[PDB]
């Protein structure tokens, strides 16, 4: 899992793919070895921001109301006040879809409960549940940094994917996305990168090609 190798399973995987009428995004298999994903101590579910970014960037909801409201509608990002809040809670139709269409939510602190109660339901089944961050917080930093942020998750079983980038990234581009994955693994467990038993790269609809370790 050294840089020249990496960037060798990113060419061979971009060559192997077929071409599509899309932009087709670079996925990471990574297959854990020797891990006991019954204790959650052992469960990897990281939010790692990617140097490179993501690719396309995501759809970011704020559910908050004030000046923290004023400042995501100004960045045009969708804003949920608690008016919209209510609604939404009586309407299991129209909050199915904003949870699908949306790939990160930041709430405004004091509205969780109130999130927890009326969008819960929705949100976290599907593992979206908004990030708090206080009333006053400058949501630029935060938005910059969700905009190249993905989320390893192993969940209880010993294999995950994560998208590292699409085909109009170079290839160090995607090196550098996948070795950033890869220091985290890395870094939680103590043995270290043992635990990856094998690691491929895929296009959308290319076939797999192992990183060499």
């Amino acid at each position: 899992m050294d840089r020249e190798n990496i960037l060798k399973a990113v060419k061979e995987a971009r060559s192997l793919a077929k071409p599509r009428n899309f932009t087709q995004s670079l996925d990471l298999i990574i297959n854990l070895k020797e891990l006991d994903l019954s204790r959650p101590e052992n469960r990897l579910k990281e939010q790692v921001v990617l140097p490179n970014g993501r690719g396309k960037e995501p759809k970011i909801a704020v559910i908050a109301k004030g000046d923290l409201a004023a400042q995501a509608e100004e960045m045009g990002l969708t804003v949920i006040r608690q008016d919209e809040l209510e609604e939404l809670g009586k309407n299991k139709k129209m909050a199915k879809k904003i949870a699908n269409e949306h790939d990160f939510f930041i709430a405004q602190a004091d509205m969780m409960p109130l999130v927890g109660k009326t969008l819960g339901p929705v949100l976290g089944p599907r593992g979206k549940m908004p990030q708090p961050v206080p009333a006053n917080a400058n949501l630029t930093p935060l938005v910059e940094r969700l905009k190249k942020t993905v989320l390893i998750n192993t969940r209880d079983k010993p294999l995950f994917h994560v998208l590292v980038g699409n085909e109009k990234m170079s290839d160090e581009e995607l090196a550098e996305n996948i070795e950033a994955i890869l220091n985290t693994v890395s870094r939680k467990y103590e043995k270290g990168l043992y635990h990856v038993k094998s690691a491929y790269t895929k296009l959308t609809m290319g076939p797999p090609a192992q990183i060499e370790k």
